[PDB]
């Protein structure tokens, strides 16, 4: 049948206001999903939210709300954003749903019966704003009193770390140390980019995998341990199983789970890769489940010094295509990006409105002026330049694909704009207005317009994963009504338009 592809975003904390960093994660996963659906995969694209823990409970407590009411309100605004960004997620998984909660209970009960989980006491440091256990030496701005650390802050968030000293269940992750290390030997590509692996092994595995405190006795808000209801399951164990619980794991019908698991990519930001690539594999080893194929960790979007840009405000001012394009263009593979408002409008006005927007405008006007809208049919590479430009178009599809497969979206986008820049330069080289003056050069004039439009069609098809408005408008104004000419397989042979087409007599702007 159709080959499967399962890609996931991380499930986010409904903590206040989403930022372009979480919008990047969701837009990039959508670009993957849309891209894979265009290639003829059976794609499942999952996102969701992380609703349990002390952090969320304190936020709802501070708000003067219940957890569900506070959550329901935050989740409503999160989903408002995804609908506006136009995310093609096949499912949305909330951890407060019983279809999730029952899987967390059964996974915990099972690990207890295996002897993988045992009871004890965690003493040490914890950042509730990070939901992360820390050791003495990991603390930032530590407090020494008679040679002993009695306080500090989190290296991630910079928030004050608090002392934990309570009864807790421990997942024996220490005994999977060599098996996880052997997994990295067999599968060195597991973490993409590979540059993020060695720091993560050096910081988190080398000093010794301490057993992970996987339950909590102090707070109330979370999945309760069924054998011992006073214990509430740790948020990160609770959260991690959303990728399998949403597929119907440990239900009557695991047909969706057998189909889509293991996941092809787990997409995330670089500060939560330790959970998905140490704990998440060790956990699946304990459940005897096949591990993920990739864990793509992307960089941050900095603010000219360090890390309050609202996606909503960008979409309202400059449109969706501008905001979506900017995100994928300005964050490279293995790098962080800077948001500057100057950089944003340059990318919106010069790349979209001018380079692509005015290419379609220049082309359609010349077809209206020189042929009254009747765009001539494609014959062949009749012009001197056509042969290497047609090869350029097929190399653009080739190079783009290689960039899309290795998760280099800014390089694929720069490759496509190289081609759009060429197509604009083709107007300057051919000088169609000089061909229009001669009656014997009508055949060559029509060749240039047909190549102009076929170059645009190539670009619009390649931008369908990235841009959800522009290609669709481009086909309407050009009057390309065949939905097969909007697919990737129509780019295999240049010059698909063999019958003439009546283009629009009222060309309107593609971009706002
Ligand atoms: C299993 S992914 C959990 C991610 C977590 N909610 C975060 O915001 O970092």
């Amino acid at each position: 049948a159709k080959e499967t592809f399962y890609i996931t975003t991380p499930i986010y904390y409904p903590s206040g206001n989403l930022h372009i960093g979480h919008a990047y994660s969701t837009v990039a996963g959508d670009v993957i999903a849309r891209y894979k659906r265009m290639q003829g995969y059976d794609v499942r694209y999952l996102t969701g939210t992380d609703e349990h823990g002390q952090k969320i409970q304190e936020k709802a407590q501070k708000a003067g709300k219940t957890e569900i009411e506070y959550l329901d309100e935050m989740i409503a605004g999160i989903k408002q954003l995804w609908a506006k960004l136009e995310i093609s997620n096949d499912d949305f998984i909330r951890t407060t749903e019983e279809r999730h909660k029952h899987v967390v209970e059964q996974v915990f009960e099972r690990l207890l019966k295996q002897g993988d989980i045992y009871l004890g006491e965690y003493e040490g440091w914890y950042s509730v704003p990070d939901e992360t256990y820390y050791t003495e030496s990991q603390l930032v701005d530590p407090q020494y009193e008679n040679g002993k650390i009695i306080g500090g802050k989190s290296p991630d968030s910079g928030h004050e770390v608090e002392l934990v000293k309570e009864e807790s269940y421990f997942f024996n992750i220490s005994k999977y140390t060599d098996r996880l290390l052997e997994f990295y030997d067999q599968n060195p590509d597991f973490i993409q980019p590979p540059s993020r692996k060695n720091e993560m092994i050096n910081n988190f595995i080398k000093p010794g995998l301490a057993d992970l405190a996987v339950s909590r006795t102090s707070f109330n808000w979370g999945v309760h341990v069924p054998s011992n209801p006073k214990h509430v399951v740790y948020v990160w164990i609770d959260a991690l199983v959303n990728y399998i619980s949403a597929l119907g794991y440990l239900s009557d019908d695991e047909s969706l789970f057998n189909k889509y698991w293991p996941a092809d990519i787990h997409l995330m930001a670089k500060e939560i890769v330790r959970f998905h690539s140490i704990i998440w594999p060790i956990l699946l080893m304990a459940l005897d489940l096949p591990l993920p194929k990739k864990v793509f960790a992307h960089g941050w979007i900095l603010m000219k010094d360090g890390k309050v840009v609202d996606p909503n405000i960008l979409i309202d001012r400059y449109g969706l295509d501008a905001t979506r394009y900017y995100l994928m263009r300005e964050l490279p593979f293995g790098s962080d990006g800077v948001f500057t408002p100057e950089a944003f409008v340059e990318r919106t006005n010069f790349d979209l409105a001018n380079d692509l927007g005015n290419l379609v405008n220049r082309t359609i006007s010349m077809v209206n002026k020189y042929f009254d809208g009747e765009l001539p049919a494609y014959q062949g590479p009749l012009h001197e330049l056509d042969e290497e430009m047609e090869a350029m178009a097929l190399e653009t599809v080739k190079s783009y694909t290689e960039s899309m497969e290795s998760l280099q979206f800014s390089v694929a986008l720069s490759t496509v704009w190289k081609f759009i820049s060429r197509t604009n330069k083709y107007i300057d080289e051919t000088t169609p207005w000089v061909l229009a003056k001669d009656d014997s050069q009508k055949d060559m004039l029509g060749n240039v317009m047909a190549h102009l439009v076929e170059n645009i069609r190539y670009a619009a098809v390649l931008l369908r994963p990235f841009l959800t408005h522009a290609p669709k408008e481009i086909f309407e104004q050009l009057n390309i009504n065949n939905p097969q000419f909007m697919e990737f397989s129509s780019l295999e042979q240049y010059g698909v338009l063999n019958e003439s087409i009546m283009v629009t007599g009222q060309p309107k702007p593609i971009f706002p």
